[PDB]
Order: structure tokens, then sequence, then C-alpha cells
């Protein structure tokens, strides 16, 4: 599913923000969580549940862990790219 994809992808960056590029103001897994869950029952996306994106995203994770992009790069690429979610995460 591309919604889960696209939902998945966004807390996955938002996990990678939190634990490797120092990002303490972020809300916790659950608010996340509950934040993204928000977000798709809002765009009309019923299917989607907080283990469908929690499962996807860890799997993500690991990906983003394991690209050979240094890692300061990736932290810069997200902090610019999450400024909309994070809006949300913090609203
Ligand atoms: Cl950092
Ligand atoms: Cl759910
Ligand atoms: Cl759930
Ligand atoms: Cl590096």
């Amino acid at each position: 599913s591309e919604q889960l994809e696209q939902m998945a992808s966004i807390v996955s960056a938002t996990r990678y923000l939190k634990m490797r590029c120092n990002r303490s103001d972020l809300p916790d897994e659950q608010s996340i969580l509950n934040v993204a869950n928000r977000i798709a029952i809002g765009k009309g996306w019923q299917s989607l549940t907080q283990e469908d994106i929690r499962k996807h995203s860890d799997d993500i994770y690991v990906r983003l862990t394991r690209d050979s992009t240094p890692e300061y790069i990736k932290c810069r690429e997200f902090n610019r790219r999450l400024v909309p979610f994070i809006g949300e995460l913090l609203a």
C-alpha cells in the first residue's frame, strides 16, 4: 500500500532523527504513531493501523541505517523534509 509506504517512511525518518540526529524535541513513538493514525484518518485512509505503520517503519529503519550516505547528510535531509510532519507532531 502506497499510503502505508508513505506513512511508514515518515515515521521511520522521525525515529532516525530522534535516535541518530539528536532531535530531543520530537514526541515519543506512541505519540508519533497516534499522530500518524490521526493524519491517515483525516486523509480518509481507513485501512491503516498503528501496528501496520509501526512494523513497516521498523523494516524501513533498518534499510536507512544500512544506507551508505554519510550519517550527517541523512540528518540534514530528514530535518529539512520532515518540517511539515514535525509541525503536526508538536501542534
Ligand atoms: Cl545531529
Ligand atoms: Cl490503529
Ligand atoms: Cl493498531
Ligand atoms: Cl557517516
